[PDB]
């Protein structure tokens, strides 16, 4: 079981851990968790966000042979959960490790990074503007069952939506416009 050797104690999170395209795991919609949580679900979580830290960290990602992260879907680790973790840097703009997290109000206006966007799980460069909601307000529960609702705008709306997709089997090329990468449509806002 991925998350039973995931979790135990002495497990740290790698990149041998994070499936790749072509893994049906990527494309299939995970399955909500019932509280209270168990505390592998838990535990999880907490694997999750220290490999995002893990991966922010000079030393330790190049010890580790990591690539740099600002998010990560347990759907990556093949654990079909929606369970996902978010660690922007501004120490830090925003981290979260959220359950069930789900977007309940997002803005007509779009927005994309003027950089585009890479994965974890996509071992490969592809250009274009990955188009997204400019802002979201996202309902979440941490590991408590406690409710949370928030409103993201600008870079941390961008990564809470790219998560939130692989929960529910999306990868950041399928927004990018296939005619025209770049194409600059009305309403879209262009970050950077
Ligand atoms: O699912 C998780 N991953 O694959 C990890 C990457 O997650 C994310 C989430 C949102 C954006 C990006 C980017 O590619 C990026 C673009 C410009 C500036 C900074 C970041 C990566
Ligand atoms: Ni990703």
């Amino acid at each position: 079981s991925a998350i039973e050797r995931i979790s135990k104690a002495a497990h740290l999170i790698d990149m041998c851990d994070i499936i790749r395209e072509g893994n049906p795991s990527l494309r299939t919609v995970a399955e909500e968790v019932t509280f209270p949580l168990s505390d592998q679900e838990i535990i999880l979580g907490e694997k999750m966000m220290q490999f995002l830290k893990h991966s922010q960290d000079p030393v330790m990602a190049e010890k580790m042979g990591l690539r740099g992260g600002v998010g990560l879907a347990a759907p990556q680790l093949d654990i079909s959960k929606r369970i996902i973790a978010v660690l922007v840097p501004n120490a830090y703009d925003l981290e979260a490790i959220m359950y069930n997290p789900k977007i309940v109000s997002h803005s007509v206006q779009d927005a994309a990074l003027g950089e585009g966007e890479g994965c974890l799980s996509v071992d490969r460069n592809v250009p274009g503007y990955v188009v997204r909601h400019a802002r979201v307000t996202v309902d979440y529960f941490d590991k408590d069952g406690e409710k949370h609702r928030i409103k993201l705008k600008g870079y941390n709306s961008i990564v809470v939506q790219h998560e939130i997709d692989h929960i529910n089997g999306i990868m950041f090329y399928d927004r990018i416009n296939e005619k025209d990468p770049f194409a600059v449509k009305d309403g879209l806002l262009i970050l950077e």
